[PDB]
DNA sequence: TTTT
């Protein structure tokens, strides 16, 4: 049946404040009925230190890296994290950015990424007859494709907490992970979704170990905090 | 809008 590709951006190294500072990992998956996981992931990691929180980054990140992986495996469809009713990238221009329920700030936003993006997703339609859709938080491709951000932010964590010494990383929404026998299981916490998971392979530096408990300051989201060796 |  229907193969959907989805991207969504998701780490973020916090402050001790537990405040966010940057986010880590930008990922496209291609999903396949059951849609509970990835066929196939493209991952793209940022520097959280020095990153834009307006959501511009992200956003722009998203598209390009789902088009690249739309563009090989052909899916039916991509599926853009932006809960605007599933309007088509290619047709959201600026009027009709204008026209939608959505906060000033949010339009504004949109309109600005619209300038290129817009542009973007037309050139790629007419080419391959493949949809960008703004349905955001109700797909379930977009729900896997952040998890598998959380996923591949513990992985990075796991990998840099040499450089740093200490790792304060917020997980995104209701997640865990788990990390056993050199890989990183993440599972959504919400029943509700129907089992949704991935997984990555990570290579864990000895002494280096980590905690997973919620975040105070963000209810529903899970802190993953790792100790350097020592 | 999106991030936690
Ligand atoms: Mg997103
Ligand atoms: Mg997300």
């Amino acid at each position: 049946m229907m193969r959907i590709v989805a991207a969504d951006t998701g780490g973020a190294v916090l402050d001790e404040t537990f405040e966010p500072i940057g986010l880590i990992a930008t990922v496209a998956v291609l999903v396949e009925k059951p849609y509970r996981s990835a066929k196939e992931v493209m991952v793209k990691y940022a520097n959280p230190y020095d990153y834009d929180l307006t959501g511009r980054q992200a956003i722009r990140d998203e598209v390009l890296l789902a088009i690249e992986l739309a563009r090989k495996v052909k899916p039916d469809v991509i599926h853009l994290d932006s809960t605007l009713g599933g309007i088509e990238l290619r047709k959201l221009d600026e009027p009709t950015i204008d026209a939608l329920g959505i906060s000033d700030k949010g339009k504004e936003v949109w309109k600005e990424l619209s300038k290129d993006l817009q542009p973007l997703a037309r050139k790629f339609w007419e080419e391959t007859n493949i949809e960008i859709v703004a349905i955001g938080k109700s797909s379930v491709p977009v729900r896997i494709a952040e998890i598998y951000a959380g996923i591949y932010s513990a992985k990075w964590g796991i990998e840099n907490v040499e450089k740093e010494g200490h790792l304060i990383i917020g997980l995104p929404r209701y997640m865990e992970v788990n990390i056993k026998d050199g890989k990183i299981i993440g599972r959504s916490l919400d029943p509700r979704e129907g089992g949704l998971y991935g997984s990555a392979e990570v290579s864990v530096p000895e002494g280096v170990k980590w905690e997973i408990y919620p975040n105070p300051v963000a209810r529903r989201f899970m802190i993953f905090e790792i100790f350097s060796k020592r």
